[PDB]
């Protein structure tokens, strides 16, 4: 609903990614994430349901 979506900048995962550290997410192509921080050009902090962590920016497409 709207409370879940409000303020949220969404991302599409373009390629599967397997975490390589405890602060990284594992995701699949097609997953929809929320952007938390894009200040690092190589690594973006993201949110997926109850998880917050990093994925490489090359694996992500901004939707907003």
């Amino acid at each position: 609903g709207p409370m879940d979506e409000t303020g949220k900048e969404l991302l599409l995962v373009l390629y599967d990614y397997q975490e390589k550290s405890p602060r990284e997410l594992t995701c699949k192509k097609g997953d929809i994430l929320t952007l938390l921080n894009s200040t690092n050009k190589d690594w973006w902090k993201v949110e997926w349901n109850d998880r917050q962590g990093f994925l490489p920016a090359a694996y992500l497409k901004k939707l907003d």
